[PDB]
């Protein structure tokens, strides 16, 4: 249903003040369907086409954010044609202009913020970003015992220079554990049980910075994220 008033999208379009973005448009230089519009508070639909001295001005759609709680056996991309996409889940206009702000392996499950807001999502997921994920880990073996400090102190991926950055493990079940990571390699989680010699079984994301996963979002569904999930993501 998103809607605005004619001279704030000005406002925005033209990077002056909606104070002055109204000025303007009495000034019999805004064109709404190919017609003049004097009133600052037109309400400004998607289906219009504005226009400012003759110039088309892109209407840019406004960003949208979501919580999706992935269910196994599907992608958070098209890279992979041999399995469908989340966006079989979410009913929504232009959805294919959503992006996963951070993606989960095909049989991995969880919060996973799908946006198409670029410069949130980067935020969220740069490699070179402090941001918190933490998932309820199922494994093949009891947790070791000494687990718990080898992924504080750190672990050394198969075959990769540095440690894992300090994260906390705690202890739900003797096969069932909370992780928190601060970093984003590919498949870290699974392959950091794997230093230690266990198994990875199940994998479910929880949080990720300041979202955490709805209680009762059931698997495959999805929500808009309220205004302070997206200035609070981190
Ligand atoms: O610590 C982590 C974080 C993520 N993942 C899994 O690795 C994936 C990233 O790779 P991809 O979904 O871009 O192919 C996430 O999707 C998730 O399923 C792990 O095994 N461990």
């Amino acid at each position: 249903g998103s809607h605005m008033r004619l001279d704030k999208f000005i406002a925005q379009q033209l990077g002056v003040s909606r104070a002055i973005a109204g000025r303007e448009i009495r000034g019999n230089r805004v064109t709404v369907d190919g017609e003049i519009v004097r009133n600052a508070a037109f309400k400004l639909l998607p289906e219009h086409d504005v226009a400012y001295d003759g110039n088309p001005l892109a209407q840019q759609h406004g960003p949208r954010y979501f919580m999706l709680n992935k269910p196994q056996g599907y992608v958070c991309s098209t890279d992979d044609p041999d399995h469908p996409t989340v966006l079989y889940f979410l009913d929504e206009p232009v959805a294919w202009k959503l992006h996963a702000a951070g993606r989960l392996d095909i049989d991995t499950t969880g919060l996973v913020l799908m946006t198409d807001d670029g410069q949130w999502s980067h935020r969220i997921t740069s490699p070179r970003h402090h941001c918190e994920k933490t998932y309820l880990v199922t494994l093949e073996s009891p947790v070791a015992d000494d687990t718990a400090e080898q992924f504080a102190k750190g672990v050394q991926l198969h075959n990769e220079k540095d440690l894992t950055k300090p994260a906390v493990l705690e202890v739900i079940t003797p096969t069932q554990v909370r992780l928190t990571i601060s970093e984003g390699r590919y498949h870290q989680v699974k392959r950091m049980f794997a230093a230690v010699g266990n198994h990875v079984v199940e994998l479910h994301r929880e949080r990720i910075g300041g979202i955490t996963l709805d209680a009762d979002l059931a698997p495959g569904e999805y929500r808009p994220l309220t205004e302070e999930e997206i200035a609070s993501v981190v």
